[PDB]
């Protein structure tokens, strides 16, 4: 093992690259809702950059653990990255269940791991999701939950228009 | 014919007369359009700007094919220029169904005669069309897809709320 | 089908669904290559920034292609990834003849579509392959080859020295 | 005791105490270690540069450690500081060895204080720790790390030249 490596464990390395292929996996997922909703027959560019700029964000989740992990001297270890679970996603409210579903499985994955660093006495790592990952996640998934709402309120209502309406004055374009 | 004339062929110069037509007349079919919107029991001036800014590309089209025409050596000829197919263009979701139909017909021709210049090898015609027309109209066609899926989308739920925030919200004014 | 589909076969559709899972994985693939190089026991930033660079240009290319894919009125597919075929990448130049193999691999699925597009008649296919990608390609394996070139001319004389001169001297850090 | 002190262990402020002199004899290191690259019959002044910087920054790690000391209520207690392990510290590469070694031992003492006020419920501690210390070690070390990767590589090929070249190409003069 490595020269630097110091006080990181086995199974702190393997769960990070877990961490990795699950990010890169949600970036992916984010890529497919984001493009689904650029199709002419969905055509809501407000909810397609939402979904695009979430893409972004995983990649760069996922490259900050990898460059953590080559700081802690462990190796990165790619393996295949599974296809979205749906190719077509329904409407705005269905996406942004979708969406909330798959950040908390994220963010059981980042509690998860944070469990094991306390349980190995790993505070950088501790440190390291407290810092960047766990207050992004929650802050998001407020935001979520927040667009749930606030489609919900508006698709009870009638469902067409209510959905224009969210994507023009909710969304950003 | 022409001192600068070279692998031009009759076909493709008549070919390019009959396009410059077609856009003429899509242009007036686009200045008929826009004008439907600004009348006083219509009044969507969101509507009569994208027609006739649509209008004004269609002019362009032409203009640029008669200017290509002169520097192949052809000889530019007009002919009459049709009239637009409707003196009312019902609601906004008819025109810009009516919009997308014109469109593809101008694709259309646009492709019929690449198959020319590729049948007569001629590679500056097609290359001109490529450049020039034939991802504009890809472009354009798709936005109207998307307009017209928000339409639909809209006036499914009210009829005539919903074209009011498809002209506030989603068109230029 | 969409309405504003024109002229876009099945075969061409699926082709291009094809290729963005083919530039995907190079993306992924020069994701790993990236981050090996940032590994404290090779430790070439230079090398790392070139393939980090890659890894979002393909990632680019995809994401270009697929919006091509819904201006076409074609849907997107997404497939599993791929893990990248090696864990560990050996020398730069070793990397660099993987990275020539892999462009290579691009460049002949680009030229076998392009040659799809052409036996469909799709000349809006061709243009933005010629446009977008071809070009490209061939610009990125000439700039491989000359890398290549100038590893092998260091590294013949001596392997080290010669690895740490060609990252400090040609490569952006 | 104070009138601010709260939750402020004995066994932290002794420990606290510890670190700060651990903190000035790397320092002190650092200066021997800078000074020895100035010799004339040494010469590489970027290596002179790296290690009076890293001599700065320890100085900096005991202030803050002091000023922390304070803000809970502690007594900064000052003993001897031993001299640096070595009068001379003979190549690039052995210099470099050396720095690491002793930036583990800050480390380790880093988390052994960490594990400590973790027993001893001290959060503000290791908060303090966490967003000041732990990572900029983490950090330094990779670096570190990184450099003595490249100096082997350099001077396996050829000592003299090879030092030369990382002092001239990597180091900052
Ligand atoms: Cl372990
Ligand atoms: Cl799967
Ligand atoms: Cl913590
Ligand atoms: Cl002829
Ligand atoms: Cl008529
Ligand atoms: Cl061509
Ligand atoms: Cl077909
Ligand atoms: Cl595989
Ligand atoms: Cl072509
Ligand atoms: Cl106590
Ligand atoms: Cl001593
Ligand atoms: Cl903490």
């Amino acid at each position: 093992s490595s020269q630097i490596r110091q006080n990181y464990s086995t199974e702190v390395e393997a769960a990070v690259n877990r961490l990795v292929n699950l990010y890169l996996r949600a970036s992916y997922t984010y890529l497919s809702l984001g493009f689904y909703f650029d199709r002419d027959d969905v055509a809501l560019e407000g909810v397609c950059h939402f979904f695009r700029e979430l893409a972004e964000e995983k990649r760069e989740g996922a490259e900050r653990l990898l460059k953590m992990q080559n700081q802690r001297g462990g190796r990165a270890l790619f393996q295949d990255l599974q296809k979205p679970s749906q190719d077509e996603w329904g409407t705005t409210l269905d996406a942004m269940k979708a969406a909330i579903v798959l950040e908390k499985s994220l963010n059981q994955a980042l509690l998860d791991l944070h469990a094991l660093g306390s349980a190995q006495a790993d505070p950088h790592l501790c440190d390291f999701l407290e810092s960047h990952f766990l207050d992004e996640e929650v802050k998001l998934i407020k935001k979520m939950g927040d667009h749930l709402t606030n489609i919900q309120r508006l698709v009870g209502s009638q469902a067409g228009l209510g959905e224009y309406l969210f994507e023009r004055l909710t969304l950003k374009h």
